[PDB]
């Protein structure tokens, strides 16, 4: 954990990167952190809290999972693989869109959900509702992923986001059924094979949501269960000089550093 700190600092120095990490227990108590209260662009990681918001609405009855959301080609933006496939049919359901947002990082599907829930202002309100006074969504995709240096729009901190993850997965933010559904979606995420979970032991149960932003942002948030011990984790990195593959490797390396800490107990 001094090794944790110094191993992360070594990665930072050698990769010309900044690494923000928070690990918390199911009740949000701090296990470890590095630059844990530095703001970083959320990028696509917000799609996980967005899905949680959607499930809260399903749980309350203010939304219905199989409700059909109609759209045209205007909703197709960069990286909308599922939305493009469903375009001719003319709709995606609330649940289809949410699953695509989480597991494919589909931007069109994300924006479709934003259209339905009240836009960035409503996403921010949900963060506040679940005790997160830090995370903020200001824009839709892909512009929210601009990550202009210094911009506080569309940011979170590792500790705020890790606590948000814990509240959603362990802190009773959702019904047991909705919690299980979102957990399984995270485990089945299609975009994270080379990032955090690549650095964790293969018997840990891991689910996560990645992000990639301009100006070198590469992020991964979620949970892991090391045997019987449950943790929430948020990793945000900025590495402008690395290639895309090297950024993946950086996050996997952070996964290893996390593992080394966790295994020591």
């Amino acid at each position: 954990k001094l090794t944790f700190k110094t191993d992360l600092e070594k990665l930072e120095r050698e990769k010309a990167a900044q690494i923000g990490v928070a690990i918390v227990d199911p009740q949000g108590e701090i296990v470890a952190g590095h630059r844990m209260a530095q703001r970083f662009a959320m990028c696509s990681t917000f799609k996980f809290p967005l899905a949680a918001l959607v499930f809260e609405r399903i749980d309350s009855g203010t939304e219905r999972g199989d409700r059909k959301l109609s759209y045209g080609p205007d909703m197709i933006v960069e990286w909308s693989p599922a939305t493009e496939r469903f375009l001719a049919s003319g709709h995606m359901t609330v649940l289809e869109a949410a699953q695509a947002a989480v597991q494919l990082s589909d931007n069109g599907a994300t924006n479709l959900l934003l259209r339905e829930i009240g836009g960035p202002a409503a996403m921010t309100q949900y963060f506040r509702k679940i005790g997160d006074s830090v995370s903020r969504l200001d824009r839709k995709e892909p512009e929210m992923s601009d990550n202009t240096p210094g911009d506080l729009r569309d940011t979170t901190t590792p500790i705020a986001m890790a606590r948000t993850v814990a509240k959603v997965l362990y802190g009773g933010a959702l019904t047991s059924t909705s919690t299980h559904t979102i957990e399984r979606w995270l485990i089945g995420n299609q975009t994270g094979d080379a990032t955090l979970r690549a650095g964790f032991p293969k018997d840990w149960v891991v689910g996560e949501k990645t992000g990639t932003c301009a100006n070198g942002g590469r992020n991964d948030i979620g949970f892991f269960k090391a045997q019987e011990r449950d943790y929430a984790v948020a990793v945000y990195t900025t590495a402008p000089k690395l290639s895309a593959v090297e950024r993946d490797e950086l996050v996997a390396s952070v996964g290893q550093v996390i593992t080394q800490l966790i295994l020591s107990t």
